């Protein structure tokens, strides 16, 4: 254990680039605790491998920076979360948000597309519906549209993840439409969960009418204010609120599709680290003030949900870090990873104060970019961008021939802090999170 | 701290594809120690990022499956391996194996191509010359040339890699040409270093001359033998020795070169994924029978060296998975991570029977090769495998357009078992390494 990751000081001397001041190892002693935690906070970076936490450090932090939330968790291993296919059930290699997101909200494998639902497509309890049953009060907050997979896949199970409203899921997913007899559209079971605090984009699917049910004819959002929703859309009104539980529900919707992204950069070309300057990213002036950064959703959330006396289960997610990805915009992706980091700082400061939460944060799953040498002359889409170093790194994105980079199999980094943060280290699945979630909390 | 981290049964089904059996919290406190080291394993699979061990646990073993020595070390974290730029002295995010290989047997980051110094070109004792200077015996095996930069970096100072004999020296490393009154080429110093047990390849540069000194005039492989060293050129030879240390000297030379890879398959090809039917390795027919495997090298190195009461340090280097990665040949590749676990597991068996062994698993940096979808489109080379799964998995390398894939800069894993192994947990860098070591043995 140690908060500070950072090189000790000239990194072109003898021990300059160290990280460790000292011996870990009676302080990784001290931090292994099986005590219950009482809360727990899962951040995911969307697409957030080793290689995207590499590039963001370097170019936000410097090589031999550190970020003070995403770096500092103690308790470090890697896991895999390949897919199945679904004729098979043989593995996928490559997995998508979705079944991904199954996995460690469900503790069971899936194909790629499917939420809350195993290859047979059989409905399985989400932590957060477990969580909801025990008492405790849930969270559910992403940068992208809430009917995303990621934060989808706590409250929803469809046969798709395409399924986002009514009208989508009667010619997706007609057996779970709602006209069907279904439970509903992705957006539909959202509602009905009914976690404590929900904050996301998504909005404009919101505006779809109901075709059945009670609040058949109403639109989504009327639906959400007829049940109880408290509705905010901004930064303002968010900040307003003094509470959210089950009688008074929190639901933000601050974007129609997902939220802009923090930074703007160019979109990485052929033989760009060749042909073209080095880029140093800048805000996204399309953002507006208003619309509120996931450590405010975060740092809210945390806030609302800690009046629970039973505890809380909240999911975070930085989903943007993918988006850019499969864009090939460095600075997109960077500045997501940054943004992601600010959430992080908020969970890990309230952890270290409360001292029963667990805090985890992972990926989904790996992705396209790939830190290459300033000269590489590439296949694909590469950039050149100028770090806190003031040195150039370059990015490359060669897995696709379309407009959209690729996921990658990869095993990645999952680090965590707190009761229970043992569990994380050494070679585990994506699924094994779940099951270290529910006996953290004791949720059996 | 568990052994067994393969699926638990039925990936398909609920719990099916944990990993973890239990709770970690306790058997982990339980691996915690900072009792002092006798001896160190430090096993090293170049270019072995964490997308290489994903690629050959999905080929060898099945995506649930586990490398029974790869995956097996309870202790894991992060670590990250930049070079510096010479000019600079600012981070160069792509690191050769020889500024990576300098930093943890030194402690000094260094610029790409570097031997045992730093950017002023100054000398650093490595931790082999520092481990020989206390009485422990040492070891230094590889796949590789010997005067190849992983096992060059513990006994040769050279300010270019390519100083292999007198004759590259004379003309490349003119400072340290013997006859410029230099310490020598690598291959020189190397003979000089006189560590207890030296295995690889690399027997050609054997047959230069010395230019100066007292052995000049004479090939390097005579004077080894002037020298005292045993020679032995094939794995029945080297069987029958029954000792080694610094009055008979162990000298394996079991190629002209790099010794052969172990499987064979063909080179990975623009849409290969897509235009040709998936591959399955086979074994190399090239590889005689009488050429020893890693595991047999290393096994017979743990065996002499641990007849020294001191302790002993030994280096192991799985060197062709990067060479494979270069070619864009997937089984051969595979084939070399398959070959290095082989050696973990004889790593491990040794260092769980003694118990005062630290054994340590890592790479010197990141490579090309991703693991994509099936059906990717990429602009550069790909190939098809069948998988144990008897599932296809593709494979990719998209950062070069010139005939050798580029190393990449992301963070890998470093994994550990033994006495202070909790110093490889959390974020730390490639420096931290050798400090880890140099404290484990007391090498003050
Ligand atoms: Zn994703
Ligand atoms: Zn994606
Ligand atoms: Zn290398
Ligand atoms: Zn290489």
């Amino acid at each position: 254990v140690l908060e500070n990751r950072a090189a000790q000081g000239n990194i072109t001397a003898p021990g300059g680039a160290r990280r460790l001041t000292g011996d870990q190892t009676a302080a990784l002693r001290n931090s292994l605790s099986d005590k219950p935690a009482k809360n727990i906070i899962l951040l995911i970076g969307d697409g957030m491998g080793d290689s995207e936490i590499t590039a963001a450090r370097n170019y936000a932090e410097g090589a031999g920076g550190f970020f003070k939330g995403i770096d500092a968790l103690p308790l470090t291993g890697q896991y895999t979360h390949y897919a199945l296919n679904k004729k098979t059930g043989k593995p996928d290699y490559v997995t998508d948000s979705a079944a991904s997101a199954t996995a460690w909200s469900t503790g069971v494998k899936t194909y790629n597309g499917a939420l809350g639902v195993d290859i047979h497509e059989k409905d399985h309890p989400t932590i957060l519906e477990m969580a909801k049953a025990a008492g405790l009060a849930t969270g559910n907050v992403s940068t992208a549209e809430l009917q995303h997979a990621t934060p989808a896949a706590l409250v929803a199970h469809v046969t798709s993840r395409k399924c986002y409203g009514p009208s989508a899921t009667s010619q997706k997913c007609p057996g779970n439409a709602l006209e069907k007899g279904g439970k509903g559209s992705i957006t539909e079971q959202l509602l009905n969960a009914r976690a404590d605090v929900t904050l996301g984009g998504g909005a404009k699917t919101f505006a779809e009418t109901a075709t059945a049910g009670e609040w058949q004819g109403k639109t989504l959002r009327e639906e959400a204010e007829a049940r109880g929703y408290q509705l905010v859309s901004d930064a303002a009104s968010l900040n307003s609120v003094t509470e959210a539980n089950q009688q008074k529900p929190l639901l933000g919707l601050f974007a129609d599709g997902n939220m802009p992204v923090r930074w703007l950069g160019p979109k990485a070309t052929y033989h760009g680290n060749i042909d073209k300057p080095a880029v140093t990213c800048t805000p996204n002036p399309q953002r507006n003030d208003s619309v509120p950064t996931l450590a405010q959703m975060t740092d809210k959330a945390i806030e609302l949900l800690s009046k629970n006396e039973k505890g809380f289960f909240l999911q975070v997610e930085g989903a943007s870090i993918d988006k850019q990805n499969h864009a090939a915009n460095p600075c997109g992706q960077i500045g997501e990873t940054v943004d992601l980091d600010e959430a992080v700082q908020r969970a890990l400061e309230f952890a270290k104060k409360e001292g029963n939460t667990l805090v985890i944060v992972t990926a989904d799953h790996a992705h396209a970019s790939q830190i290459v040498a300033p000269d590489t002359k590439a296949p694909g889409l590469t950039q050149a961008l100028n770090t806190k170093d003031g040195a150039v790194m370059v990015m490359s994105y060669g897995n696709s021939e379309e407009d959209s980079q690729e996921h990658t199999g990869s095993q990645l980094r999952i680090a965590a802090y707190g009761p229970h943060a043992a569990n994380v280290v050494g070679l585990t699945d994506q699924t094994d999170l779940f099951y270290t979630m529910k006996a953290a909390l004791g949720l059996k």
